[PDB]
């Protein structure tokens, strides 16, 4: 399985789709997105890569995207799907039982607290219960068939709070807040724990990383990354966390760090073909 990185931003929204093979250390250049996208989120359902939301910030215009596009690795083709009810720039995405949940995001200056769910076998979006907080740049993690939305930006303050969505009950419940305010951080699930890495606390870009244990209801710092990163791509591949690119306050990073939970260590493993931030990343 490969680590796919779709879109991104560097002076403008990008159309790149590249894939990393963690065993051979090789990079693949695949079919470009039809529309350049930054601030999107990626996910995989049924071996198909999906690109949700974001926007195309160009030197000629700026349009937030309600689009859903699905890349087929066997055909190397992007195909458009049913758009969402609203444009969702800086979106969070999670997958439960084959359904793509789209969390928060912004449309111009409107910061969403609404959530919609996509059925791939019917090409249809449907609104579910809205979150208790408006969140853009929110991280999303699926654990125990529950959906966790972590941090983000509510329109006035960057958030350290987090809430949990219960699909069978269609309700949100606030959980323990993190130790650090994080917007545009990398949120993933590794070994029954929710990891949150990097982000932006309103003043600086962070290198700190904390993980949440569902049963202790406590956030715990772990070893920090070698680079400060915000708006980074994150995913899990064979028991290790990979973070890609991001913004460090000066440069757009091309570094790719790898976190091993057994030794609690971050190690640079590769570099992308160019620096970028706000990418959509998924594994298939
Ligand atoms: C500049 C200070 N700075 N440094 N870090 C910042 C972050 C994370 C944000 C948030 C918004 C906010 O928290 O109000 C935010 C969250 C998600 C996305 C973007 C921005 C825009 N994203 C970009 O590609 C991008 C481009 C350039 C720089 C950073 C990110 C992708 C998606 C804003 C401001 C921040």
């Amino acid at each position: 399985r490969l680590i796919y990185t779709a879109g991104g931003y560097f002076r403008q929204s990008l159309s790149y789709l590249e894939a990393y093979n963690p065993s051979d250390g090789t990079w693949l250049r695949l079919a470009d997105l039809q529309v350049p996208r930054s601030g999107l989120a990626g996910c995989v359902v049924g071996g198909l890569l999906y690109a949700v939301g974001g926007r195309n910030n160009s030197p000629d215009g700026n349009t937030d995207s309600s689009a859903l596009d699905c890349y087929n690795p066997m055909t190397n083709q992007w195909s458009p799907c049913a758009p969402m009810s609203v444009p969702r720039n800086r979106i969070g995405v999670g997958v439960i039982d084959g359904h793509i949940y789209a969390v928060g995001g912004s449309h111009g200056c409107i910061h969403h607290n609404s959530v919609e769910r996509y059925e791939p076998e019917r090409d249809e979006w449907h609104l579910v219960a809205p979150m208790l907080t408006r969140r853009i740049g929110v991280g999303v993690a699926v654990l125990n068939r529950l959906l966790y939305a972590v941090g983000g930006f509510d329109g006035t303050n960057r958030l350290n709070s987090a809430e949990c969505y219960y699909p069978e009950r269609n309700e949100w419940r606030m959980i323990t807040a993190m130790n650090t305010i994080r917007s545009g951080a990398g949120v993933c699930v590794l070994h029954n724990c929710i990891y949150a890495a990097g982000g932006y606390d309103g003043q600086d870009q962070l290198n700190s990383v904390e993980r949440y244990d569902v049963e202790t209801e406590t956030w715990t710092f772990v070893a920090p990354m070698k680079h400060r990163r915000s708006a980074l791509g994150i995913t899990v591949h064979q028991g290790r966390i990979y973070v890609l690119g991001g913004y460090d306050g000066h440069t757009f990073l091309d570094s790719v760090e790898c976190y091993d939970p057994d030794t609690d260590t971050w190690s640079e493993v590769t570099r992308m073909t160019s620096g970028r931030s706000g990418v959509g990343v998924a594994v298939t």
